[PDB]
């Protein structure tokens, strides 16, 4: 679920910005998305969009369930096998929130004009 | 002296980013600086170098010299009085990592070619 997501995002970036940096970013970090990604981060969000799509045509509600995760120091992992939908949502946010540390935050694609930008 | 600064910089920013991402940024934050500063950063940066030049003007040695602070929830805050010179240095420390807490980070101002911008 997104309670946990939040946990492997924290866990991934070391604490280093709050979750919610990451719910208005660009045209697809946040509810929504179409458009141009406006640069790495917006890629990371789009990936992240269509993996939940994949998830809910699944029969997964990758917003309703509640995965098994570990965080490490290596950063998170997903630790469901034979529970499969359980699996293959924590694995979208796991992706993410190794790809949301990586990539660069660039502050002027914070809170964008999304009707003229996307 | 530079190992407590960096602690303020950590407290004021709650550890969202190392103390190193600031001593390779635009014109001034690092060790040397002429040129126009490059955004609010930057002047953060300049504002410090004038202080610690001032510091040493005044016989302070900001680099030698331990001084006595307080982390709190507020962030970080100076608690020498009657040791002036003490007082001055850490007030230089204090109000740059406040600025550095508050100011944009932009990753495209980190490690620039100085010679040619600056």
């Amino acid at each position: 679920n997104l309670v946990q997501f939040s946990y492997l995002i924290q866990c991934a970036n070391h604490g280093k910005r709050p979750t919610w940096h990451y719910m208005d970013y660009g045209c697809y970090c946040g509810a929504g998305g179409s458009g141009t990604p406006v640069d790495e981060l917006d890629r990371c969000c789009k990936i992240h969009d269509d993996c939940y799509d994949e998830a809910g045509k699944k029969g997964c509600f990758p917003k309703m369930s509640a995965y098994d995760y570990y965080c490490g120091e290596n950063g998170p992992y997903c630790r469901n096998i034979k529970k499969k939908c359980l699996r293959f949502v924590c694995d979208c946010d796991v992706e993410a929130a190794f790809c949301f540390a990586k990539a660069p935050y660039n502050n002027a694609n914070w809170n964008i004009d999304t009707k003229k930008r996307c």
